[PDB]
Parts: C-alpha cells; structure tokens; sequence
C-alpha cells in the first residue's frame, strides 16, 4: 500500500523542461538520478501551483496513496510525491504526450481502427476506476495519455474536492454532483474530441452560459467522420437523467462491437490507405516502450 | 514469428554516441523515429565491421529471427535488423550498461545480495537459453546487461552455425566444441568476474598460453569475498570432463540457497551497511524502466 508510493528527495531529481500547465499546476520533463547512481531516468512531474502547509500535506498523501494503487493497463499510476513547499508529484512520462494534442497534430493519418480502439480503451480504464470506486471528476483529451498510439492511459483522475464546465454533466455543473455516471458524460465529450480530432467543444460559448443551452436541450453536433451509430452513443452519454446513460461496461462491449469493422462506423477520407498496427510494428513498441501486460 | 524481428529502413533511426565495440561490431546509443510520428525513442544499435552480401545476410536473418524468438525475464532479446552494407542490428538501450562496467564502478559500494542475485538471475536466463537448446558461446560479465540494479539480462548469444579465449571451456579452445556444458565454464569465469568485482582473468598471462596452464590444472584463484562454498562451486564449473560440471539449473538452486542467507556465503566489508532496494525502491524502478513480468 504506501510502498507503492514513492518519497523523493529534492536532490534525486531535476525539472529540465516545460511540458504545459493546468488547473492545479505546471508539467515538466525531468530526470530522476537514483542515489549513488549515474543514469539519468526521465519522469514526468507537476508541481502544485500553491503552496501548502504540513497539515495540507496530510490530505495530499491520504489521496496520493490511493492513486498510486491502481493496477490496470488504462490507467496511470501516480509513482512518487516529493513535499516541498510546492509539492512536486512525478508519474511515468509519455513521450507521444496527450491524446488531445495527438489527435490535433496527426489528424490527416489517423483511421478508425485506431480512433474507436481509443474509445475502447478510455472505457476499459474508467470501468476499471468504476471498480475502484473512484470517481475521475476530469476525464477529457488532455487526460488521457499516449504511451504508444497502440495503447492509451487515463490520467489525473480522483481529484475530489480539488473547473472544465464544457466537459462535465449538468448536474455537476448545477449541484457540484460528480458520481460514475457523470464521468460517463465527460466520457462523451472526450470522444467527441477524437472524433472531431481535437476540435474546441462549445467552441466561443462563455463557460458561464453552458447549463442554460444544456436545460434547453442542445448538445455537442454530430462530428461529419461519426456515423448516427456512433452519435448516438456520444447523446446518450449526454442524457439528464445520470441513470439512463450507458454504463462504461456496456460502452466497452458498444465500441468492441463497432472497433471490429471500423469502416462500418467511421467515415474517413482515405480511411483504406491509413496506417494500421502490424503484429511487427507492435511487437518493437511494446519491446521498447511498452511492457507491461497490456 | 517473424513478427518478432522488425525490418528497419535507414531514415527512422539515426546513431548517435559510440558506447563501445567488440568481437564482430560497434555499439551505439541511437533513436528510432517511427514513420509519421514526431518522437525519439532510444535504442542499441550494432553494426557488423565487416560489410556483408544480400546471400550472407540470409544467413545473418535466419539467425536473427532465433534471437528475436527468446521470451525470458533474463535473456535479451533482439527487436530489429536493418540491412545495410554494414548491418545494424536494434535492441532495448539498457542506461545501466553491462554488469562488466557496473562492478567495476560500485566495487565499493555492492553488498551480497545483489551479487548473489545476479548470479541467480544469470543461471536463470542460460538455464532458458539451455531449454531453448541455443548455447551462447560468448558469456562473460561484459555480456550480462544490467536493466536496473535489481535485473539483469544475458545479451549476445546464440552466433553458432554463424575468440574470447580466458572465458572459453578447455574442449571449445582446443576442439571447437561449444555446448551447454561449456557455457557453464564460461558462467564460472563471469561470477569471479563479479565476485572480484570486475578484474581481469589471468590477467598478465598471454591468450595462447591459456590451454597451457588449464590442462596442467592451473584455474583461476579464489576472490577474497567468497567463502570456500562459493569457490567450490566456480572450481566445480572448470572441470575438465564437461559432463562433471554442474547444470544451469543446479546453478540456479544453490545460488538462490546462498542468497536467502547471503552474508554467510560472501565476507564483504561493510555488507550490514547496503541491503536490496526496500519494496518502495523496486516498484519505482519497475513503473519508470522495468514493467515485464519479473
Ligand atoms: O500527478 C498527477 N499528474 C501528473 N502529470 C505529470 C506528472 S504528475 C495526478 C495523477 C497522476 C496519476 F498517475 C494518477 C492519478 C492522478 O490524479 N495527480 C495526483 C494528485 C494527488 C493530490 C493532489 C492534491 C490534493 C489536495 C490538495 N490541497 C488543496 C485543496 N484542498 C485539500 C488540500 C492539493 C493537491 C493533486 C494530484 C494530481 O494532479
Ligand atoms: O545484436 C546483438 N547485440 C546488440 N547490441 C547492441 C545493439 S544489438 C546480438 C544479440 C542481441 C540480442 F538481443 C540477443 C541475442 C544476440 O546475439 N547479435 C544478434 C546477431 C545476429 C546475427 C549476427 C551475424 C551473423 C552472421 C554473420 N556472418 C555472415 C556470413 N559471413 C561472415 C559473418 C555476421 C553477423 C550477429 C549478431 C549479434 O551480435
Ligand atoms: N505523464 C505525462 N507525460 C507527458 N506529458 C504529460 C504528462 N502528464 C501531463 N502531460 C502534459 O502536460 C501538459 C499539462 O498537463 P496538466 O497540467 O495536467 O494539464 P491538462 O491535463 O492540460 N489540464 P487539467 O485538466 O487541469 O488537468 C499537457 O499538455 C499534457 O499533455
Ligand atoms: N543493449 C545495450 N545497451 C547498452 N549498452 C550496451 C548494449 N549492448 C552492448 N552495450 C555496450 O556496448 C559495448 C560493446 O558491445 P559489444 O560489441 O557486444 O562488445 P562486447 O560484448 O563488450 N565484447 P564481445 O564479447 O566481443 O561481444 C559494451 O561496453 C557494452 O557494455
Ligand atoms: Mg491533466
Ligand atoms: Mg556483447
């Protein structure tokens, strides 16, 4: 349990680059140098904008230790805190970056295969954190993270107490409720981002205004590469009744079905001349990025 | 299968620093840069010295695709070829180098279980290359590649069908006879290499006058660390009926006997004051550079 996370000293590892900020803080790519050793290992670490006091330190731990007990191959674990005056937390870097940014920069080469597999595997996580019983509060394009194109990773979930209106249910937005179901509406909007290959949602609406065009019935319009199949998945998501939306078990089966014949779903201009993963080319990134299970 | 070994094209790996050379080629630190992606991954490249024929590289491919097959926690296996003049050949870049040049640089700092555990670890991996029925015919501490302090990994066997004379049995250097048995004189010689934390064997006696001395009995002399227990085990692999020597998976039970109670068998100085990575230590090594199975 508290083995799982790691305590670092200040002087086993150095920020060297800025990778972008947030919310709560500033990402950087560091090195971690072990102790008595010569290599440089290179980590991914956000320091905490705000400073915090030792008793604020007790809350941050109490929190840090269940995020860094996750075990699954979708979901990120946190892997070290370092508490100084601004806390430094550090998790394995992801050279490919996040799957938002991703999708912006490739968004002339990527297929459907490799578009609804991504769905299939956010789903697998959050069902997994369902499990858990831990709620995301922040599931968007931004948080979830390419460790190969193959094999995407959520992140930066379980933040409670610690705002991304234009991703988050009406009732979280109205009443400050974030249960699984409401993950599963900011699950609709991630997809929507894929799909759109990273298109800004509400694009030019004040976050102020959102809840008023929800209540009135409008939502997210259907992206030209989606299919009504795949839009109406995305609107149930987006459903005010919390429980009628699907469950992230059933979306898991839902984007399996369709990942096995993505033409069908997907509507992409030059779709059948588009990079697919060869069981060669996933064997090397597996080899050299990518060992764990799956 | 030969999904296992990735065919390379020149333009999406570059060399970038020399890291040593050998018998058959030179050693490079390099980035592959995978087609239509932005990032640049590290990896190992060797090219052969000497410049090969499309018919000879049918030959080298053959072999290659056998060590690209090998599927063991201790054994390394080869992820890539790219055929050039001069071939490169593409492995997993280990940052902690051979275990060669890791001695010689912790020799005051290495306490008895991780000896002990990189002996076992290395009996491991040529007990799999035994059941696999590939002899290695090259082991020596300079081919056992460190991953983390904790792992290591046996590189650069299996150029058989296709001369490191002081780690060679007594019947390969006079009869050019390679077999499991000789692997495991050549086992011998690496453990005192680790044992004498990296000194040179036989070191002031002349390559062609090996055969001499082992025929009239002479070996190689007992490390100050190790008990007569150890030694006796390390004389048992240089006997001259190959047939007498002890089994990789004999190797593997003694070894691992001695490392659950490891400062009865090694008389290290100081050996109270470094012990194996807490858990903490080894689950922050395995998410950042080490996720396979064990
Ligand atoms: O480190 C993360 N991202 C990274 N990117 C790159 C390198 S690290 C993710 C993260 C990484 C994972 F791998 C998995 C889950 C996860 O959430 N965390 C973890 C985390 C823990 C705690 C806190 C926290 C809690 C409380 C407080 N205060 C002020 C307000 N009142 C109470 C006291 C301040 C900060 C934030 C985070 C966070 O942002
Ligand atoms: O590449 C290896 N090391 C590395 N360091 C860093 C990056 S790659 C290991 C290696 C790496 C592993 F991961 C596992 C096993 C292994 O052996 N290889 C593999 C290999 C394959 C083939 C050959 C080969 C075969 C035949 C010939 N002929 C042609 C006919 N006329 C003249 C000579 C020349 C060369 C050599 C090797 C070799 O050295
Ligand atoms: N482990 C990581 N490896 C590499 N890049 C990362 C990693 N974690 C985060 N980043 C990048 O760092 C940048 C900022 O991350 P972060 O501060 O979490 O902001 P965000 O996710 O964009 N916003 P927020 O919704 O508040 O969490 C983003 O561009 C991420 O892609
Ligand atoms: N995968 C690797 N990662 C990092 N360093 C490596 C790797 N493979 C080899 N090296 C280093 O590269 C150097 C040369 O490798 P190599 O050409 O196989 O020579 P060698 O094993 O030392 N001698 P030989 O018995 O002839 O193969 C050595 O210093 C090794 O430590
Ligand atoms: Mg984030
Ligand atoms: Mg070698």
């Amino acid at each position: 349990n508290q083995a799982l996370l790691r305590i670092l000293k200040e002087t086993e590892f150095k920020k060297i680059k800025v990778l972008g900020s947030g919310a709560f803080g500033t990402v950087y790519k560091g090195l971690w140098i072990p102790e008595g050793e010569k290599v440089k290992i290179p980590v991914a670490i956000k320091e905490l904008r705000e400073a915090t006091s030792p008793k604020a330190n007790k809350e941050i731990l109490d929190e840090a230790y269940v995020m860094a007990s996750v075990d699954n191959p979708h979901v990120c674990r946190l892997l070290g805190i370092c508490l100084t005056s601004t806390v430094q937390l550090i998790m394995q870097l992801m050279p490919f970056g996040c799957l938002l940014d991703y999708v912006r920069e490739h968004k002339d080469n990527i297929g459907s295969q490799y578009l609804l597999n991504w769905c299939v595997q956010i789903a697998k996580g959050m069902n997994y954190l369902e499990d858990r019983r831990l709620v995301h509060r922040d599931l968007a394009a931004r948080n979830v993270l390419v460790k190969t194109p193959q094999h995407v990773k959520i992140t930066d979930f379980g933040l409670a107490k610690l705002v991304p209106i234009k991703w988050m249910a009406l009732e979280s937005i109205l009443h400050r409720i974030y249960t699984h179901q409401s993950d599963v509406w900011s699950y609709g909007v991630t997809v929507w981002e894929l799909m759109t290959f990273g298109s800004k949602p509400y694009d030019g609406i004040p976050a102020s205004e959102i809840s008023s065009i929800l209540e009135k019935g409008e939502r997210l319009p259907q992206p030209p590469i989606c299919t009504i199949d795949v839009y109406m998945i995305m609107r149930k998501c987006w459903m005010i009744d919390a429980d009628s939306r699907p469950k992230f078990r059933e979306l898991i089966i839902e984007f399996s079905k369709m990942a096995r014949d993505p033409q069908r779903y997907l509507v992409i201009q030059g779709d059948e001349r588009m990079h697919l993963p060869s069981p060669t080319d996933s064997n090397f990134y597996r080899a050299l990025m990518d060992e764990e299970d799956m």
